């Protein structure tokens, strides 16, 4: 809950939070497009396995990126 910049800038957490909603919508988030956010950061795989498991606990889960279409319903 450590909140954003006006800017729109995000923090590791904001940018979790982004995530974590996009993902709960979905129901599918995948790996590079959760890793894409965290550039911002400095981010390890180590890290970013407790985030999936937060996300896989919430009810997302991570697919690759060579792969999607579960969700493919909607242009944006």
């Amino acid at each position: 809950a450590d909140k954003q910049t006006h800017e729109t800038e995000l923090t590791f957490d904001q940018v979790k939070e982004q995530l974590t909603e996009s993902g709960k919508k979905r129901g599918v988030l995948t790996y590079e497009e959760i890793a894409e956010r965290m550039s911002s950061f400095e981010i390890e795989s180590d890290q970013m396995d407790e985030y999936y498991e937060f996300l896989g606990e919430q009810g997302v889960e991570l697919i690759s990126e060579n792969e999607e279409t579960e969700d493919l319903e909607h242009h944006h």
